[PDB]
């Protein structure tokens, strides 16, 4: 369905680029459930990452409309922004094709 392509799980990852490796964000081991939330009253795409065990949220930020999204492997998604690097490790290939589907679908509306 639309909905549930609009969201899936996910652990959210950042890039510390001066020790050259990848950690949880918000220093959160784990998966989060992931979704883009469409914000129609000012037309703005959010992505929201909470928690799957302690419902903290790690991530929630505007989508801009010149996001590069980056898909690095079948289940790693990978996105810059402020050189500040984020990354999505997706528990399944599927998974992570829909979200991407999404994500594609959410840049497209941001820019027509």
């Amino acid at each position: 369905s639309e909905q549930s392509i609009c969201q899936a799980r996910a652990a959210v990852m950042v890039y510390d680029d001066a020790n050259k490796k990848w950690v949880p964000a918000g220093g959160s081991t784990g998966f989060s459930r992931v979704h883009i939330y469409h914000h129609t009253g000012n037309n703005t795409f959010r992505v929201v990452g909470r928690k799957i065990q302690d419902h903290q949220v790690v991530i929630n930020c505007a989508i801009p409309k010149g996001l590069k999204y980056n898909q690095a492997t079948q289940t790693f998604h990978q996105w810059r922004d402020a050189r500040q690097v984020y990354g999505l490790n997706f528990g399944s290939k599927e998974d992570a094709n829909v979200f991407a589907s999404a994500m594609m679908h959410a840049l497209e509306v941001l820019n027509s």
